[PDB]
């Protein structure tokens, strides 16, 4: 009965404790990512003035492309994600209270 | 130098790959367990209408909601800067070609 239910309160707040690991992970990663893209934008448009260097830049930049594209469809998923939790824990919220009645 | 900075990124792309994989399964999974812990206090409601302490482990949880709520909020507000500042990038790359 109440050592049961103390258990799953338990394992979820185990799973915060990762999932804010995670969290800090990613955020970090991102950051120091964009960063990076942002200087590789500007080597980029510094080179593509210059030599060109046919496909050895205009590939590589298509590279970039698709890696940002990656990326774009995974922080939409984790949008998506995150919106639905929220819309889940409001539902959730409104039930909890209405229990007790 | 182009190659190390290129090279450099795609590094930190596989582990933002993984990264982001770990935190939907937990994103997943809490909400899961969140779920079941409703549908149990929900059946012990139904016995027992005035348990005090079953009560109390509500109240708990409704703390415990309300913080993971305006944590969940802080992830869309961050997560939504950087898909901004992504979406920047890809428009200033897209018109180098």
């Amino acid at each position: 009965m109440y050592g049961k239910l103390n258990k799953l309160v338990e394992h979820i707040k185990e799973l915060l404790q990762q999932l804010n690991k995670n969290w800090h992970r990613l955020q970090s990663n991102l950051h120091d990512m964009l960063q990076q893209m942002e200087q590789l934008f500007q080597e980029f448009q510094h080179f593509m003035q210059g030599n060109q260097d046919d496909g050895k830049l205009q590939n590589m930049i298509h590279e970039m492309q698709q890696f940002m594209n990656q990326l774009d469809n995974h922080l939409q998923s984790l949008s998506d994600t995150v919106h639905h939790f929220h819309n889940k824990l409001q539902e959730l919220m409104n039930n909890f209270h209405h229990l007790v009645h």
